[PDB]
């Protein structure tokens, strides 16, 4: 066979990265009776941070709730940071 030949090249090289800025999000407000308990939405927190919020973790929480499940501990979880962040005014009234 003819086969090939030659080959060589360098450059560039290794490149820097960019860091992105930060904003507000802190916040920890909310508590109203009504279904789901803020222990409830609590510990969820707590678990999904000290043992984090993983798939098979909400099957730990689910079970520490009462007779909770897996995919509504995600689904409040997950729901969590959405309300979180969109707030609409947190705090209309106590009375």
């Amino acid at each position: 066979g003819p086969s090939g030949s030659s080959g060589a090249g360098a450059l560039p090289k290794a490149s820097e990265a960019t860091v992105c800025a930060n904003n507000s999000k802190v916040s920890s407000t909310g508590e109203k009776v009504v279904l789901w308990t803020r222990e409830a939405d609590r510990v969820i927190l707590t678990m999904c941070q000290e043992q984090g919020a993983q798939p098979h973790t909400f099957s730990v929480i689910s079970q520490q709730l009462g007779n909770k499940t897996p995919v509504e501990v995600s689904h409040r979880f997950r729901e969590l940071m959405q309300l979180f962040h969109t707030a609409c005014e947190s705090g209309p009234s106590s009375g």
